[PDB]
């Protein structure tokens, strides 16, 4: 099946998922000089105060912190979005080295990792229906650079030992995703896709301009995870990122001057 190795990696995905070569694929390089300020873009509304985290899961491609999305508890609104998008999970992509790991790039610069907070449009009833719609998902992307520790990330780091291998999960309640945000909510936005198979073209991407900083020890713990299941040959979960795809007929808009 698909993955991030030499034989099943991003260059191979198109054979099972032809949309890999589609018109609105993600991630992309954000050329800061070509992005256009859109003064009509509304401020982002991040309402995470009632967030209910449930569980953390190693799915063999990344780890997801999952949320109760059966009510409007943690929602994203505003910005380029019409309507209400519920937080269903977040996860990260990261590198084997600090100089790579992010999926989006900024003027070709790669960050050490990238956080994706995944939300779905409530007008479609459930996540499975939403991914079938061009405005079904909104993913808030946040870059990570290595420097000072991110205190709000530490709870996540400390449970990773319990979900080392594919298919392992652990209770993960009472986690506050607000602790993963940078100070500024200035963003770029463009229409795009899931960055892993099935690569569905259903995502409004909202990528924050300001990265968060995490410590070397924090990212090192990400890199101790495994792609494999328990009792299979050990393959470190690193470099689980798709490279930038062609922008094609799209304009990246900026919320800031
Ligand atoms: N890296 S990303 O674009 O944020 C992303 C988010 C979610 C998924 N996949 C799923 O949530 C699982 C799916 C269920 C039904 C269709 S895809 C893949 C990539
Ligand atoms: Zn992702």
């Amino acid at each position: 099946h698909w993955g991030y190795g030499k034989h099943n990696g991003p260059e191979h995905w198109h054979k099972d998922f032809p949309i890999a070569k589609g018109e609105r694929q993600s991630p992309v390089d954000i050329d800061t000089h070509t992005a256009k300020y859109d003064p009509s873009l509304k401020p982002l509304s991040v309402s995470y105060d009632q967030a209910t985290s449930l569980r953390i899961l190693n799915n063999g491609h990344a780890f997801n912190v999952e949320f109760d999305d059966s009510q409007d508890k943690a929602v994203l609104k505003g910005g380029p979005l019409d309507g209400t998008y519920r937080l269903i999970q977040f996860h990260f992509h990261w590198g084997s080295l600090d100089g790579q790991g992010s999926e989006h790039t900024v003027d070709k610069k790669k960050y050490a990792a990238e956080l994706h907070l995944v939300h779905w449009n409530t007008k479609y009833g459930d996540f499975g229906k939403a991914v079938q719609q061009p405005d079904g998902l909104a993913v808030l992307g946040i870059f990570l650079k290595v420097g000072s520790a991110k205190p709000g990330l530490q709870k996540v780091v400390d449970v990773l030992d319990s979900i080392k291998t594919k298919g392992k999960s652990a209770d993960f309640t009472n986690f506050d995703p607000r602790g993963l945000l940078p100070e500024s909510l200035d963003y770029w936005t463009y229409p795009g896709s899931l960055t892993t198979p099935p690569l569905l073209e259903c995502v409004t991407w909202i990528v924050l301009k300001e990265p968060i900083s995490v410590s070397s020890e924090q990212v090192l713990k990400f890199r101790k995870l495994n792609f494999n299941g328990e009792g299979e040959p050990e393959e470190l979960m690193v470099d689980n990122w798709r490279p930038a795809q062609p922008l094609k007929n799209r304009q990246i808009k900026a919320s800031f001057k």
